[PDB]
């Protein structure tokens, strides 16, 4: 029987999640039909026309598609399954110019220079100056007894982040907040202004200006591990490195920052989690947040060929997106997946994706930010309590918030 769903539902839409997330519509395809055409009407597909794509509800299906990256892949349509419905093909074909929208063999040239700046000794190096300012964010907040948490928690710490493993003096972080900012949300009315593209061509030029001149003056960032030759002569070029904090830009800011507000969402649905967590502080409780806020809902790939997905023929071209925000709740992997558990050990969710070749190359980097920034909150604004709703952000694949009117005092 076909599942209980709205007629024309569009899982990308995104006026759905402008105003809510879809679970029970997901949890109706994961018992009635887990892997399923999602349809979509012409001039209806976000840049995508082609008819639908295959909706991938089940973690199990989402980890098959992500290892089996020389058949579904990330090249042919880029990983992004949402602009706006009329976007030019160029502007989704010139995504391909960064590392996640890339197949091998170029993706895994650059996969393996990138990785000379995600060393767990290079991440590790900003352990102490993201704990200091996590403190000195939540320390300022508290002291503003109440305001917007996404504002005034969730956004400064994972920003700082990745100015702090570029090496971005701190004259120039606002300039870079700014253009990460750009980039992300062009479908909201709150953001129907930001140009990502134009946002995207002052990044790459102040980044190619950081590469030639880290190459003069060598420093201890992971910029120089970046574009150095190795004894095979591989590194990034200096519009490589662009396209790297383009892509950086953009991946290590808005994702991290849902996670950190929809995580004090939870906490004050589940004030038994809350407590627990100002006591023992398990570090556990990030995995848990990113598995229930799933920042990015989904991610598609573009089949190079056909392939029996669990029963079902996906034909060549067709594009699969795989909804990391129902794979994350499947009750076959998870022991009650709905119950908000910091102590869930373990807890194998594709919040970073699904394990493969495109795995988050910054998930403890996010893990880092999230735990810091929660001990800060439990340090400085230990009972807290929301004063009114969040403001969902309308995009066909983020799981944002806009903003979150909390009280630091209570
Ligand atoms: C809560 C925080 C985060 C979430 C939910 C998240 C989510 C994801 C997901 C789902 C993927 C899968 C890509 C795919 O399989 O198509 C991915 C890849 C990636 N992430 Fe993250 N991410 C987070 C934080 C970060 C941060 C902080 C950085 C960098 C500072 C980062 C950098 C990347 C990069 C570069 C890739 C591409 C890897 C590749 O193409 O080989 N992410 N991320
Ligand atoms: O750089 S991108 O070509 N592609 C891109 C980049 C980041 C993201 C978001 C993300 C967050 C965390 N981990 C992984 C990903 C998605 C897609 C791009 C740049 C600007 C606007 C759209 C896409
Ligand atoms: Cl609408
Ligand atoms: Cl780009």
């Amino acid at each position: 029987p076909s599942p209980n769903l709205p007629p024309g539902f569009d899982f990308t839409d995104p006026a759905i999640y402008a105003e809510r997330l879809p679970v029970a519509e997901f949890a109706e395809l994961r018992s009635a039909a887990p892997i399923w055409w999602n349809g979509q009407d012409p001039g209806k597909g976000g840049g995508f026309h082609d008819g639908g794509f295959w909706a991938i509800t089940k973690l199990n299906d989402v980890k098959e598609i992500s290892r089996h990256s020389d058949v579904f892949s990330s090249y042919e349509n880029g990983v992004i399954p949402r602009f706006k419905n009329d976007i030019a093909r160029e502007d989704i074909e010139v995504q391909r110019f960064v590392m996640l929208n890339m197949d091998a063999p170029h993706h895994t040239r650059l996969r393996k220079i990138i990785s000379r700046g995600f060393t767990p000794r290079a991440v590790g190096r900003l352990h102490d100056e993201l704990q200091e300012r996590a403190q000195k964010i939540a320390a300022e907040a508290a002291a503003a007894g109440s305001g917007d948490f996404v504002e005034q928690v969730s956004c400064e710490l994972p920003l700082q982040a990745i100015a702090g493993l570029l090496g971005v003096p701190q004259e120039d972080r606002g300039k870079l907040f700014h253009w990460s900012n750009e980039m992300t949300g062009n479908e909201d009315p709150e953001y129907a202004h930001i140009d990502p593209k134009a946002s995207s061509a002052e990044l790459i030029g102040y980044a190619m200006k950081m590469a030639e001149e880290k190459a003069k003056n060598p420093a201890d960032d992971i910029v120089t591990q970046l574009i150095q030759a190795d004894i095979d002569g591989e590194k990034l070029s200096d519009d490589e490195f662009g396209f790297f904090v383009v892509m950086l830009a953009v991946a290590g800011n808005e994702t991290t920052r849902n996670s950190i507000t929809q995580g004090m969402m939870a906490f004050a649905e589940h004030p038994d989690q809350w407590e627990l967590y100002k006591k023992v502080r398990p570090e556990t409780a990030a995995d848990e947040i990113v598995r229930w806020a799933t920042p990015v809902t989904a991610f598609q790939r573009t089949a190079l060929r056909d392939y029996e997905l669990s029963g079902v023929q996906i034909k060549k071209g067709q594009r699969v997106v795989m909804f990391y925000r129902s794979a994350n709740f499947d009750e076959e992997v998870f022991q009650d997946p709905f119950t908000f558990n910091i102590l869930r050990n373990p807890n194998p969710h594709v919040g970073f994706g699904g394990t493969g070749a495109h795995y988050c190359i910054g998930a403890n980097l996010a893990r880092m930010t999230i735990n810091l920034i929660f001990n800060a909150v439990a340090d400085h604004m230990p009972d807290l309590k929301p004063i009114s709703a969040p403001e969902r952000l309308r995009s066909g694949w983020l799981n944002g918030i806009k903003h979150w009117q909390v009280d630091y005092t209570g």
